[PDB]
């Protein structure tokens, strides 16, 4: 009924073969298929959800899954997939917060009949990512502000408004939160209603 | 068919979906193995100029509007189905003054779920997927959102309060001059997740928040 995974640097070949074992799905793959992978899921997932995570890896890699009858069919269009559990903030409220965060190489997926996230990205991405995740997870909704910075760099902002908060000088901000979208030379600014509206003043002065 | 404008336009109504792909062939000089499933009308539209790369572009949004992708298989590319109304149409709408991507938060609460919404950020320009009169709608909101000098927001995530009754008693309220210090402040209802995004100026738009919040008490 439910399953977890730990493969390391494998053949995507061999996930796959495991994909059929666990789903009983047989798929006929193209012979340009290639690649290692990494999946980790220390949350367990139901049959219906372990071919979600196939999916986001085929995806991942740059290979689509087209129905064919019984079979399917696996042709193309280092990096870990990792299945991450939210436990209070609904996961599809958390994926637009969390997408900045991923770059264009990497994947981000909800899964939310288990209140999920799947991402691929470099290891040490991901931990950093995790450590956003467990900040944001709470049992309210997220309130938040947007700032397009027009001065600025949101790196450089990000790691200033984090040092004033967490060397006291961002007084009246403590507790809200920062989000960097390097993309779009952005700022996302969470928390509670005070401590966000403060902090959102403390970005506005930063970027004159 | 698309009409030299190298760039293009295009103007091409309740066509089948493989004349298109054909026509995007004749451009683009790539050839496609169309499987036998690939079936639908499409309408696709541009009165922006589109370069090569582009047009390319807006042939990968025609495709996923109507659930399709482009894969490798058997030494050729083949356009294949991937795991809504009758008639779609695929509309670029090219922005004037406004950086696209900046747009995109705020016009996508009126994209339903069958639609499509795309950045051309070469061309400045928005991909839109929809009704032909719905898109006639959303084309006026972006043009009113292109003038606007900030696209700035604060997003309020509505509790107990139904989402269209918050948006009209803060439009009413601005409109009749009793939200003192949020005029110039605007409300983008976006009823999917019942929440309000709030636009304008800093400290009228920091008002309009505190006057959002008292409805939701
Ligand atoms: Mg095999």
């Amino acid at each position: 009924a439910h399953w977890t995974i730990n493969l390391k640097d494998a053949d995507i070949r061999e996930f796959i073969d495991q994909i059929s074992e666990i789903t009983g799905e047989t798929f006929v793959v193209d012979p340009r298929v290639k690649g290692q992978v990494s999946v980790v899921s220390k949350a367990q997932l139901s049959l219906s959800e372990v071919y979600q995570l196939f999916l986001s890896v085929m995806s991942t890699h740059g290979f689509t899954v087209v129905a064919q009858g019984d079979q399917a069919r696996i042709v193309p269009n280092r990096l870990e997939t990792r299945v991450i559990q939210v436990q209070q903030s609904p996961v599809s409220e958390l994926i637009p917060l969390i997408r900045p965060l991923v770059p264009q190489y990497g994947h981000l997926a909800a899964v939310p009949s288990a209140n999920a996230l799947i991402i691929s990205d470099r290891s040490a991405n991901i931990a950093r990512i995790e450590d956003v995740i467990r900040q944001l997870d709470q049992k309210g909704s997220h309130d938040y502000s947007v700032i397009n910075l027009r001065y600025g760099w949101v790196m450089d902002a990000a790691e200033v408004l984090n040092n004033a908060m967490s060397r006291g000088q961002a007084k009246g901000a403590a507790g809200a939160q920062v989000i960097a979208d390097a993309r779009t030379n952005r700022l996302i600014i969470l928390g509670p209603p005070q401590a966000r509206a403060k902090l959102v003043q403390l970005a506005q002065s930063l970027d004159t």
